[PDB]
DNA sequence: AAAGTATTACAT
DNA sequence: ATGTAATACTTT
């Protein structure tokens, strides 16, 4: 078992508020991680899509509005030893 | 239509 | 994967 997206500072940031929430709605997601790290709601979306395009999130339409699932579990970032 | 929340593309 | 931008859908 290894981690499947290449976690940096920024891609583990975003995903602690989206583990913090059980899922998270892009207001939760951009309401966060605008008022914690600098980042735009321009800025902020290439953590989510890129991530989602290489497989570390996965997004899904659902009922009411849309919810971004995190398709890791297992991994959630192995920081590895020196 | 406005405001808010969702969705994907382009450039780096 | 990161930063920045554009556009659409949903709810009000």
């Amino acid at each position: 078992m290894k981690k499947i997206p290449q976690i940096s500072d920024a891609e583990l940031e975003v995903m602690k508020v989206i583990w913090k929430h059980s899922s998270i709605n892009t207001n939760e997601v951009i309401k966060e991680l605008s008022k914690t790290s600098t980042w735009s709601p321009k800025t902020i979306q290439t953590m989510l899509l890129r991530l989602i395009k290489k497989g570390a999130l996965n997004h899904h339409k659902e009922g009411r509005v849309f919810v971004y699932t995190p398709n890791i579990d297992e991994s959630d970032y192995i920081e590895v030893k020196s």
